[PDB]
């Protein structure tokens, strides 16, 4: 039962969401609008502690329709959160708190949302987590996790196509505790959804496995919205959608009319909106005090006990059971076991010429029994990218008989754009978890929209991507990536690592792991390399090096992955010739710029013409290079190396080219790329 | 009525494809060996004209499962298309007509395939044109336009979501000339379907508007396939999805094992297959004349006389009304209204500040009577993009109330990826049509597997992206792209626009249109941009030109979109401190490089400092700055002019950085970034 406080709360949302988006004069009041007795509803049998957002058997929320944020922020302030009236205040503007968009840096906030179908995938991933943690630490007597994952979402996710290859997976897997809850309103930026948005949704839910709960009345129907939550909390056997009605912009003199979607109210609409809620129309932000004390005692005082019993039953189990709990501990801190790279592979010159692919399978063997917290999968490319450890156990339902919850390993399917979204959530449920999805490289472009966002976010997931170039052969140029490294390359806080050997390997898993922030891809090859002299994991993981060097170079070969071997060939052919070449091997980017300038300098120095060498697009070598030898076009269907004798790319042909950037520069005084004047 | 002819051919395809994939040692054996009865049955039906692929009424076929080509190679050449025995015996190999995955540029190929997901949504396209040229010609007595577009799909199709995307707007649209058959095969790579895939494709696809029809026993019941055909063909107002259950690798020793997938069979294999279909184990590539005359009887000669006919009605046609006739006439053969280009609007640096955005519009109300052609619409976003021209009408079922088939307005909802697909099929039609799409240039990346194949094939759609920058304000980072054009222009084959003003955005649009081979991006402000004294449509439709010239430059400043203008400023503030700058504007890489480079040494000339200005990543201008002032992190939530200031981008500020390049090189000798050795 709700009473006359629950009724005051909801109006409190509604007319604080209304004048934060009011003061920006920039803002979506609609959803908010529509959406408070069911936020209100939702919040408040949520178990969560304001105090500390981080505990980790929180229930979690998710606003996967990214633009109501100011519902979320009112929400926040409200019930506790450190978000005050005045960062209300500075809502939308260069600096606040409050940008116009969750961004996954403030408390309270869970993932960065605004981006169509984002939200819901992640909070898939979010609920795939908790299973798993469930799984292998809960005891009998110690039920240390067993959250809900709560979903916002409109009419954009559910035409997104990423929310339904989540959505599909979701019901194979049967997440009974990820209850979604859709705003229902019939309208969107076009105008009315009936123009191009007609489809039987609770349908085409049911045929993925999930329940469908229905609430006519979202606008005022409290007890059905609190009653429809509840059904959805006994089939734990299927996910819940909630498709709720509602009216956007409820309350104004243009509700259900899209105007009210992306544009905040008139002020002449903004004053009867209160007088008839019951407002003072000349004042704003303004909360009154009965609600404070609602939330203070319906939800942070009981969640900070809830906070409290659980850690002290934490405190038994860790006596109960020390290496599980010890081990739970660390995850807990973010910290990976000690002196864990000790167990990853190194070699030799003498070793095998082995396809960086397979040297990648070989790092996950050796590792994945030191990190519990490593769950890994691949797109349904498994025997190909080779993502799969062998006393490997699918993370898969109890009842599938192949499987179950405890699992470490995820079947995808193929599904690129959600496999981003919802590693995405492993990542951001907590606990450690370090989530890796395997999947061909020229097919990482199909998760771009969710790329960009462990990116800006900066969750650090990490992209297995095997067939990096026309060593794909056969397959042709629909599958051999040309502009995939150079457009990453070019998006901020991520590391694209190209490995050359199995030394280079190790090196991007040490700092790919390690990293807390930075995202990582992993571009493999289809085809052998042997291995390098001069290669090591403690050179290699400051992104670029020396491999061979020669008293006073007439040039520097800068080169990548499978190059650096080929490069390192077409020097043998130049020295025949009296040219001393230096080989640099560049394996990313991203970690290189890091290190500080001394150092690069030291490896691009000034007064030598510095020529690249990587079989792919050109564009994104003047940072580094002099001339480049590359591909600015498509690739072709072959046998791999007659398609890069076909490129030019033999070590005379490269040869040749270095002895053409010589000629063309005797004479000329060189500067390092790397030294920029302003 | 099949009889054993049919029976006999029908095997001569299983054992075609076999032959092809395992003389390459390389293919996909699986789903031609189970869906060749599919195959026999559908062609054998099909109105179409293999001694010319282009008759605009032939029927269409897209193999989406691309990865099952040496099915669709078998049925060119048993057909009669211009296809070979030799040219299947150098499947996979370089330089070969007969690559890995269908190719747009064979004849008899529709469409490129080979990644999941765009073949089926491309044929969406397809059946929209279709619909609209009927509707647009279709006159009482004169039926031109009545073809169906048949699709091949699988699992993989079904699990990408772009094709929830685009069955959903499938069912929407009512396109009842639009046949999928979806080879149910309960494999994929890694494994059994149930491990990652067991919804209810039949009842999702109901919910969204399709019928669904079922053929149980696809590997030999070639009568229940016609009849679901037939069935399908009855459903005018509905797409039609049948759900045929086959064997995938059918007559092999390992049928149903996914071991027959994507690997050649075993050479002993092979033989017990043709010994068991009554071929003679010991030989390849045979056809038994048998086959050649049935399909001579059933196919091409009854097609050859199709198009006869359908070329007479055209005939009278054109007598009948000779203005609509003239019309089609033009379009079918490739050309452009005459002078067409005299439409589009020029202005002077004393007309007003307007936003690239708003002239983008005034072009599209300009053009878009001149151009029959044209067929435009949003993702969405139809109020921001400003991609509606007054008097549209939208394309729609008649049924709706809201516009009928003829329209050219198309209402694409949520759905980046599917649309630059669906532009893809209808480029991919015929007769001329030049479709465009607006979105935010951001989520152009969400439909990035689309705009690859857009280049690759050569289809030259048109992308009206706007909101190209940290202009766009208050949004925030989710929403300023940074990396998006640094990401496209090392993409091969593809415009990249991003014009100034007035006259540059017609520049734009012209070669858009006039583009036969290329697709493009126009990337468009948010903000008003004054018009610039020096740009004319002339030379912009170079890609870059000198803007402002100066005797004796000190230095040259080149820039791109809304800062280009600044550039202006920042240079008569150098003016004033006698420091002269000539500003370059760069409309369009790709453009720019197609000019001979004795043109582009005129603009990027040696000795000169370069330096050039974007608020978007550097990364890409090495191949022509210098120094480069541009935006290589993420960006901010704050009003638009707030954001510019606070990343520096202002007069003075340009001109600071100008200065420090000008400092840095002194007495230095330099050479134009445009010089290559190689
Ligand atoms: C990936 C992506 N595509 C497009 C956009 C632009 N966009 C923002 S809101 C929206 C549609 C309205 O969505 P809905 O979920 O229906 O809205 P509500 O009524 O809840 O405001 C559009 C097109 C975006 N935010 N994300
Ligand atoms: C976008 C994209 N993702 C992944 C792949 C790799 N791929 C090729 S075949 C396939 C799996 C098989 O799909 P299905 O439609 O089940 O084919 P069947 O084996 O039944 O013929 C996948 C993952 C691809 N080609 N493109
Ligand atoms: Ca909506
Ligand atoms: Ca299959």
């Amino acid at each position: 039962q709700f009473t006359d406080i629950d009724k005051l709360a909801v109006s409190t949302i509604r007319i604080l969401a209304v004048d934060t988006v009011s003061k920006a004069n920039s803002g979506h009041p609609g959803a908010p609008l529509g959406m408070a007795p069911a936020a209100h509803v939702l919040w408040s049998q949520m178990r969560m502690n304001p105090t500390n957002p981080d505990w980790i058997n929180r229930d979690r929320f998710v606003l996967s329709n990214g633009h109501a944020v100011a519902l979320l922020y009112s929400m926040l302030h409200l019930t506790g959160y450190d978000l005050s009236i005045e960062d209300l205040k500075q809502f939308r503007q260069l600096g606040s708190r409050t940008p116009g968009h969750p961004e996954f840096e403030l408390p309270g906030v869970e993932v960065t949302t605004g981006p169509l179908g984002q939200g819901i995938s992640n909070a898939v991933g979010m609920a795939m987590a908790q299973a798993n943690l469930a799984a292998t630490y809960n005891k009998p007597g110690f039920t240390l996790s067993d959250n809900y994952t709560y979903v916002f979402l409109g009419d954009g996710c559910l035409q997104e196509g990423i929310s339904s290859e989540a959505s599909s997976l979701a019901g194979h897997l049967k997440l009974g505790n990820l209850i979604a809850i859709y705003d229902d309103n019939k309208i969107t930026i076009d105008g009315a959804t009936s123009i191009s948005f007609d489809e039987d949704v609770a349908k085409r839910y049911e045929a993925y496995g999930w329940e469908v709960l229905y609430v006519e009345n979202g606008n005022e129907d409290l007890a059905g919205i609190a009653k429809a939550i509840a059904q959805a909390k006994l089939s734990k056997d299927k996910p819940t959608l909630i498709k709720m009605t509602t009216t956007i912009g409820y309350g104004s003199l243009h509700a259900g009319s899209h105007s009210v979607a992306g544009a905040p109210l008139k002020a002449d609409d903004v004053k009867q909106l209160k007088s008839k809620f019951g407002f003072n129309p000349d004042k704003s932000f303004v909360v009154p005090q009965e609600v404070y004390d609602h939330y203070q005692k319906t939800i942070l005082k009981p969640g900070v006990e809830a906070n409290n019993k659980w850690n002290k039953l934490f405190s038994e189990y860790q006596k109960k059971f020390p290496e599980l709990g010890a081990e739970l501990a660390r995850r807990l801190s973010g910290q990976l076991p000690a002196n864990w790279e000790s167990k990853l592979p190194t070699y030799t010159a003498k070793d095998s010429a082995v396809a960086t692919r397979k040297l990648s399978e070989t790092v996950l063997e050796d590792v994945y029994n030191q990190l519990p917290e490593l769950i890994g999968g691949s797109a349904d490319l498994t025997p190909s990218n080779l993502t799969r450890w062998k006393e490997a156990l699918d993370f898969q339902p109890p009842s599938s008989g192949s499987g179950n919850y405890s699992g470490r390993y995820i079947r995808y399917g193929i599904r690129e754009h959600a496999m981003g979204a919802i590693m995405n959530g492993i990542s951001a449920f907590g606990a450690n978890y370090k989530p890796y999805g395997g999947t061909f490289l020229n097919f990482v472009s199909y998760a771009a929209g969710a790329v960009r966002l462990s990116a800006l976010s900066g969750h650090p997931v990490i992209w297995v991507a095997t067939h990096d170039s026309i060593g794909v052969g056969e397959d042709g140029p629909t599958h051999q990536p040309i502009e995939t490294l150079a457009h990453f390359r070019s998006l901020p806080n991520i590391q694209v690592w190209r490995p050359a050997d199995g030394n280079e390997v190790s090196a991007a898993y040490k700092n790919s792991l390690e990293s807390k922030h930075t995202p990582s891809i992993i571009a493999l090859s289809r085809q052998n390399l042997p291995q390098l002299e001069g290669s090591s994991i403690e050179s290699a993981s400051k992104g670029g090096y020396v491999l061979q060097d020669v008293a006073n170079p007439d040039i520097i070969l800068v080169a990548t992955g499978s190059e650096v071997s080929l490069s390192v060939e077409a020097a043998k052919t130049l020295a025949a010739k009296n040219i001393k070449a230096r080989v640099v091997s560049l394996p990313d980017f991203f970690t290189f710029d890091k290190q500080p300038l001394e150092y690069r300098l030291s490896v691009l120095p000034d007064n030598v013409p510095i020529m690249s060498v990587e079989v792919l697009a050109t564009t994104c070598w003047g940072k580094y290079a002099h001339q480049s030898f590359g591909i600015d076009r498509f690739g072709a269907s072959g046998k791999a190396p007659e398609v890069f004798k076909f490129f030019g790319f033999t070590p005379e042909g490269v040869a040749e080219r270095a002895q053409k950037t010589i000629a063309f520069y005797k004479g000329d005084k060189l500067i390092s790329p790397l030294k920029k004047a302003f």
